[PDB]
């Protein structure tokens, strides 16, 4: 089939900002993918709608996706706390660039990060997944809200997310 499209609809300090979606590559990485996808939509009773972009590093990357501890430390995936990398086929070439946040191999969980730049010295340890499709603009306006210790000056929040046709 097609590869899945998700969107997330951001927010600053609850004004709405705009849209980001998602192009995820589950041809190449299927069970990564479908994460990332599930987790969007909520469709196991749990993922990523009012979580927020705790770290924000301008010119380096916008991380997510940890909806049990809010900073970085926690987040689970649909298969379990934490699942294996399941391959390292694509790399971090550039901007919008979307792979998985971990804490040494095989700890993938629910964390994420959109890359604003390249970064190759990831490359064979983080799992790449997918790449912002529209709204890389918007990818653009939160990396301002970052600072050079990742800190956001203001709260960068998906109001909503879910699964485009
Ligand atoms: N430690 C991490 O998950 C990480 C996330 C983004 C960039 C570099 N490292
Ligand atoms: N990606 C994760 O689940 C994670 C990343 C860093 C520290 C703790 N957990
Ligand atoms: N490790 C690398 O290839 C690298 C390139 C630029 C900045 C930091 N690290």
């Amino acid at each position: 089939m097609v590869n899945p499209t998700v969107f997330f609809d951001i927010a600053v300090d609850g004004e709405p900002l705009g849209r980001v979606s998602f192009e995820l590559f589950a041809d190449k990485v299927p069970k990564t993918a479908e994460n990332f996808r599930a987790l969007s939509t909520g469709e196991k009773g749990f993922g990523y709608k009012g979580s927020c972009f705790h770290r924000i590093i301008p010119g380096f990357m916008c991380q997510g996706g940890d909806f049990t501890r809010h900073n970085g430390t926690g987040g689970k995936s649909i298969y379990g706390e934490k699942f294996e990398d399941e391959n390292f086929i694509l790399k971090h070439t550039g901007p919008g660039i979307l792979s998985m946040a971990n804490a040494g191999p095989n700890t993938n969980g629910s964390q994420f990060f959109i890359c604003t730049a390249k970064t190759e010295w990831l490359d064979g340890k983080h799992v790449v997944f997918g790449k912002v499709k529209e709204g890389m603009n918007i990818v653009e306006a939160m990396e301002r809200f970052g600072s050079r210790n990742g800190k956001t000056s203001k709260k960068i929040t998906i109001a909503d997310c879910g699964q485009l046709e």
